[PDB]
């Protein structure tokens, strides 16, 4: 369904945009009679459809996004914890040192710098390992196996997220099922928390009126992420749900085993200027329901830490090329993301 992932720089195509006048939801029964597949467009119904306890995961360790109630409860109960407002406190102070350093390294290597790669990767991937509790010796390996490594942090628990996990549930927990989240944080997690330190900055760069606010007023950071993730949508849709029996979503009767797919770049742009003074975002960014992104916490106060942390110590910067020549990524369900973002100041 690649017409779901059509954009232009970072807007919807007018072929999306098309698509999205068909209403909230479009019902696409396939060319070859083979099934009938659901495309759920606006912020409702999406919503709708993610609160639903009549889908599930359906193909058509420790990764919770497979997983279905009541085994995707029972590990996201155990993980949960580690997301909670007191660990996100704790933690502020060396996710904004973390995020000091890598500016730090920016503002000495001098103009320009390749954002992406050089910036933006490293430091999402060490907030990652910071907030895991990757012992330091073994950071610089594991940005550049699992199993052994969790095996080793379940036998001697340390700080962070991987240690509470094994202290407060070792047993109820294997080495593979341990390796898997670590994975998924430090894999899916951080490329879609890099492109959105990447294509943000660019976001903001584009609208330097914000870039300036941002800086004078740096209370709009928490407001300003919610505009940033909304407008980018870098993970833009969502794994098909599957109904496990008929239920009406939106005036319409989806059938037991129909397929859904919800597009989070489709609810949150077919509306949505870019406007970081919006006290509140409608957006759907991160999800809805059971699986709602559980990194949320972190992955929003690292971008407020970011991206107001960057406006400050670089008010001169500046794309290095013209706006218009950045290249994206091509329609795919993979992470939306520019390729390279050359800056300078
Ligand atoms: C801007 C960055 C991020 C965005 C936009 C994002 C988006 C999302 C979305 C939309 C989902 C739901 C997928 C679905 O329901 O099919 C999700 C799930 C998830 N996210 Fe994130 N995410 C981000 C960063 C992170 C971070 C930093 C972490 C962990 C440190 C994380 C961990 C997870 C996990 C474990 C799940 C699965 C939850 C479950 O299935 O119960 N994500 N994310």
């Amino acid at each position: 369904h690649r017409v779901l992932h059509l954009r232009d720089r970072l807007d919807l195509a007018a072929e999306l945009k098309l698509l999205c006048e068909r209403g909230p939801l479009v019902r696409i029964p396939l060319e070859d009679g083979s099934a009938v597949h659901w495309f759920a467009l606006g912020y409702d119904v999406v919503r709708e459809v993610l609160g639903s306890e009549k889908f599930d995961k359906r193909v058509i360790p420790g990764n919770l996004l497979q997983l279905d109630p009541p085994e995707h409860t029972r590990l996201r109960r155990m993980v949960a914890p580690a997301y909670s407002v007191r660990r996100m406190q704790a933690l502020e102070p060396r996710v904004q040192a973390i995020v000091d350093d890598h500016l730090d390294t920016m503002a000495s290597t001098g103009p320009p710098v390749e954002f992406l790669r050089e910036v933006a990767g490293p430091m999402a991937a060490r907030v990652a390992c910071e907030f895991l509790g990757i012992p330091l010796d073994d950071r610089g390996e594991l940005i550049r196996y699992m199993r052994e490594l969790a095996a080793r942090l379940r036998r001697d628990p340390g700080d962070g997220m991987l240690g509470m996990v094994a202290r407060d549930h070792g047993a109820d927990i294997s080495d593979e099922e341990l390796a898997g989240l670590c994975a998924v944080v430090m894999n899916s997690s951080v490329e879609q928390t890099e492109s959105c330190l990447a294509a943000g900055t660019l976001l903001l760069l584009e609208h330097p009126e914000q870039f300036a606010l941002l800086r004078e007023r740096p209370e709009l950071g928490e407001q300003a992420v919610e505009e940033i993730v909304r407008y980018l949508s870098v993970f833009e849709g969502l794994d098909p749900r599957t109904a496990t029996e008929d239920v009406e979503i939106g005036g319409q009767v989806i059938k037991k085993g129909e397929a859904v797919f919800c597009s989070l770049l489709a609810a949150n742009r077919a509306d949505d200027g870019f406007d970081i003074t919006r006290k509140e975002s409608r957006h759907v960014a991160f999800g809805h329901g059971i699986h709602h992104c559980l990194g949320a916490p972190l992955a929003r106060m690292e971008l407020r830490i970011a991206f107001t942390t960057l406006v400050s110590r670089f008010p001169s910067l500046r794309t290095a090329v013209p706006a218009e020549e950045i290249r994206f990524r091509p329609p795919s369900s993979n992470v939306f993301t520019l390729l390279e973002l050359p800056l300078t100041w």
